[PDB]
């Protein structure tokens, strides 16, 4: 039973616990509350391999400056998540991105892209401008819509099995 440090990123708006309240005890929640510090664990059997999920959320808003390179080693998978409904918070992976370089030591890291809010039809960004990012960077690019919960299973597993790969 492994623990991998699952840490998520993105901006206000996007709803990154939404993923994990959907995964810990299964719900949505309508008013969004910006977090700054939560730590969520289950046991969850990842493709046989029972594991346990050692996730934490990250504030979305920039008000650490010289406190990111800290905690942001530790963090083993992220997951770059962002909204169709603002080409913003599309933008804002990008600088996660060159952080994380910088903090993991290396050109390469096992990561997904994934895009929120698909469901509704506010669709600034198409499938295509995501899928021609992600392949630029080796990443795969899953749908995943926190308000039904759609394509976050899928793409939960395929985060594990990225990280697994890496090593393994
Ligand atoms: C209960 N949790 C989540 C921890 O103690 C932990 C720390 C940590 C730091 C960066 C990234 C992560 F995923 C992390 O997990």
């Amino acid at each position: 039973m492994t623990e991998y440090k699952l840490v998520v990123v993105g901006a206000v708006g996007v709803g990154k616990s939404a993923l994990t309240i959907q995964l810990i005890q299964n719900h949505f929640v309508d008013e969004y509350d910006p977090t700054i510090e939560d730590s969520y664990r289950k046991q969850v059997v990842i493709d046989g391999e029972t594991c346990l999920l050692d996730i934490l959320d990250t504030a979305g808003q920039e008000e650490y400056s010289a406190m990111r390179d800290q905690y942001m080693r530790t963090g083993e998978g992220f997951l770059c998540v962002f909204a169709i409904n603002n080409t913003k918070s599309f933008e804002d992976i990008h600088h996660y991105r060159e952080q994380i370089k910088r903090v993991k030591d290396s050109e390469d890291v096992p990561m997904v892209l994934v895009g929120n809010k698909s469901d509704l039809p506010s669709r600034t960004v198409d499938t295509k401008q995501a899928q021609d990012l992600a392949r630029s960077y080796g990443i795969p690019f899953i749908e995943t819509s926190a308000k039904t919960r759609q394509g976050v299973d899928d793409a939960f597993y395929t985060l594990v099995r990225e990280i697994r790969k890496h090593k393994e």
